[PDB]
């Protein structure tokens, strides 16, 4: 066949070439002798100028423009920029191009089918952290939409020569504290003990249930960050009930309605802003499975699975089993019932199929990092099981960027 | 470099050092990874070092690395490339490498057993019915009544001169799958072309869901024949579930003994292409992938609607409920017909024990991580939050092309 991977899907027998991939310009850390696609963490000048000039490239086919004179004058306005400057600026529609393209281009989001409808919040006027403060509870308030969630990202200024970044020190926006004890034990999310500890260190009085929210840790350029209580009103919670385990109430469990990444890097034709947030909606399984059941997490699977009387001392009663997919319809019924958007597993791959195919004909292929893509329980009951993909870096693109302490 | 695999659950960090050991070229490029593809989209010097390198592997297993008999061993090996393009493995030698290749497998979550091989030595073979009976006595061999024990069979190897042995099903032990008129399939339908090749074949086929096939075995250059196994050598497990009495009556079941039997054994670069083996089933086989895949069985609608889920909505997570009571079965079933099975949890674990065995004895173990982890529950075992390092190393398995 073709020079270009081959595609299949071993339920429908169907096969596709990946002629996409041609367009990365990006190694990843896989060779001929080992694979290493499993691997969670991966480890100018004239530099610069190629990865702009890309871009803008991208950017004026996405407008069918390509070759035109207001192209060759985008292209000449930047190079003058770099010039005589060592950096260069976005228009406006560049840059929601270009988060857009980011969101599209990521190997790991099963949620892409909605990567058009995306509201980009400008905030490249940003001088101070009281400020970000302001525009991420305008953009939480946005994104929530009172359970009508929307999806959003909020641009902040661009790292630039010699001046120190912006970042938000905080993983999400929203976060649950994690309380280190005596016993060694943690109560609340034991992912967020280091944030919760570097929030009091900064004078956060800490709380002490399994669920405080964590103030914002927020930095402008070269200051030391400054800590930002969320208003309570602003986080949506759903408390946690099972549709017909009655008792499951009982245990007090809640998730918070809004996922947003906060400590991602968003790079644009080689430009490079270190905070801007985005933020979506829930697949159920990313809190009934992962959150609320690794075991290095609120680890409640033999909490629930006793409750329901099962048989805990052995493998073979699939206690965990059952105990996950209760805690996990509870996650469904709780937000539905609630009215705060959400996907179940099931529904948001069927969903992210019909986004490969979408992609094959608008672009060649989809990068997807297949592991990431399966979601976490009832992997080959999802299309996505059964289909194979290539995983490659594109740009735009969101990067992990090391914690700023 | 070495790659850094880290457990995420653990937060313990091992390097890799065996993959320095890899002669073999996966399909990832820096570029793109490929991981997720189930199939490869793709002289005497080359079968020497290929040869000197296993002969090395076997003297240092067995101590011996710089002895008389390693020294003249060599020797022999050279002499026979040289004067005949090829080379004859000791039978100690063969049952080494047939155990590496194993261990070395990179999708096999049973690796913990590496060790605990049967090898048949049939590289006397020199007919279908004589491939038959060393079949027969293998099926016998590993089925023990239910105590299943791992084995391999291994018939001769592949010579220039001529075809090869081969034997045309995918496992010894296979349902037919029966096209309909109308497209629907009767019985597996992973099997239909297998099936259909049988009938041509002279095969009276029979019409239910759970027909055991013949085997189609094939000397060189001869058209395969046709071989019955006696029912009473398949041992087969009904399903039943613990407390939903009505599952029994959907009158499913499954065999006893998972035999591969299409796949290519590659020892000190000679080939053998039909080299049977098996071990025992880890139940999600059986209750997720061969009774719920979509393609296969397809059997979780109906058991929702035997359970009376709702199954207009995705968001009841009726499928999830089915697939992990059709699970349930399986091993409530084997377990009560006394047939030796390993559920996920527990295989998982086994193999999170084999990755530490591995890691001091060889400084790494390569793995397939879309392999590994099972295809329910995910992260609810051990190996989805492990980190793995994929590449071929040899004696290996190897995939081959159907021979028709
Ligand atoms: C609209 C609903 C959305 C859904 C249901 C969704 C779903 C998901 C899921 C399930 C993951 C994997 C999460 C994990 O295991 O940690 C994820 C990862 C990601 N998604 Fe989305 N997504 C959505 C919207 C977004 C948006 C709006 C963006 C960016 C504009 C985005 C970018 C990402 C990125 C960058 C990752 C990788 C995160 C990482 O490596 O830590 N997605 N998505
Ligand atoms: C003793 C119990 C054993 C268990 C529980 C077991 C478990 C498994 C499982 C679950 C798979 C994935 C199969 C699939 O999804 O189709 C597998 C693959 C495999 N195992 Fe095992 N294994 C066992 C013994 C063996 C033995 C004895 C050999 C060889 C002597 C072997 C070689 C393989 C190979 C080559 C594969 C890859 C097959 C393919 O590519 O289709 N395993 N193992
Ligand atoms: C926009 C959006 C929507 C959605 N439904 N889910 C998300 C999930 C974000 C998220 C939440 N919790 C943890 C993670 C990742 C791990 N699963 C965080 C992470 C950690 C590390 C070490 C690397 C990495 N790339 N990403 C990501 C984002
Ligand atoms: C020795 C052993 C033990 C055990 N528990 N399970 C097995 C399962 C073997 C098996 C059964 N049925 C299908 C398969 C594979 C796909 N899941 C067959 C296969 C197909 C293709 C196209 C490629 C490939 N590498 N392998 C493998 C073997
Ligand atoms: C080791 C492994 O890569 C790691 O546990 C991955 C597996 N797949 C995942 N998939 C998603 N969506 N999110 C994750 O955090 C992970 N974890
Ligand atoms: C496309 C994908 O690699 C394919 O569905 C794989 C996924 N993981 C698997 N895992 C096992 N153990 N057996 C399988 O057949 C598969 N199939
Ligand atoms: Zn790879």
């Amino acid at each position: 066949g073709p020079k270009f991977p081959r595609v299949k899907n071993w339920e429908l027998g169907s096969i596709t070439y990946d002629t996409l991939c041609a367009q990365s310009q990006q190694d990843g850390p896989c060779t001929p002798r080992r694979c290493l696609g499993s691997l969670v963490l991966p480890r100018p000048a004239e530099q610069l100028l190629s990865q702009a000039r890309d871009f803008i490239n991208q950017y004026y086919s996405s407008i069918k423009r390509s070759g035109s004179q207001a192209h060759e004058e985008r292209l000449q306005e930047v190079e003058a920029e770099v010039a005589s400057t060592g950096t260069y600026h976005l228009r406006e529609s560049e840059l929601v191009f270009g988060a857009k393209q980011a969101w599209r281009n990521a190997p790991r989001c099963v949620g892409r089918i909605q990567w058009g409808k995306l509201q980009v919040f400008d905030a490249r006027d940003c001088s101070s952290a009281q400020e970000m403060f302001t525009y991420i509870c305008n953009h939480i308030k946005y994104a929530t939409n009172r359970g009508n969630l929307r999806s959003a990202i909020t641009v902040f200024p661009q790292r630039a020569p010699g001046r120190g970044d912006f970042r938000i020190w905080n993983s999400q926006l929203v976060r649950y504290a994690g309380y280190r004890q005596q016993d060694g034990s943690v109560r609340g999310d034991p992912a967020n003990v280091e944030i919760t500890e570097l929030c009091i260190q900064h004078g956060w009085t800490p709380g002490n249930g399994r669920f405080d929210v964590l103030p914002l840790l927020l930095q402008a350029p070269d200051e030391a960050p400054e800590l930002f209580v969320l208003p309570p009103e602003l986080v949506l919670e759903v408390p946690l009930e099972h549709p017909t385990l009655e008792w499951f109430a009982a245990l007090g469990l809640r998730w918070y309605a809004l996922p947003a990444v906060s400590n991602m890097l968003l790079e644009i034709g080689g430009l490079e802003f270190s905070a801007a947030p985005f933020s979506g909606w829930y697949m159920s399984t990313e809190i009934g499975t992962r959150n609320l059941c690794d075991p290095h997490r609120y680890n409640i699977l033999e909490d629930v699975a006793v409750c329901m009387d099962l048989d805990t001392r052995t493998t073979s009663s699939l206690w965990k089993d059952k105990a996950a997919v209760e805690i996990n319809l509870a996650v469904l019924h709780s937000f539905q019932l609630a009215k705060v958007t959400i996907v179940d597993h099931h529904a948001a791959t069927v969903s992210f199929m019909k986004h490969l195919d979408n992609e094959q004909k608008a672009r060649g292929g989809c990068p997807a990092d297949w592991a990431w893509i399966v979601p976490p329980i009832s992997g080959s009951l999802t299309p996505v099981f059964h289909q194979e993909m290539v995983n490659y870096i594109l740009s735009p693109a969101f990067r992990y960027q090391p914690d700023p302490w």
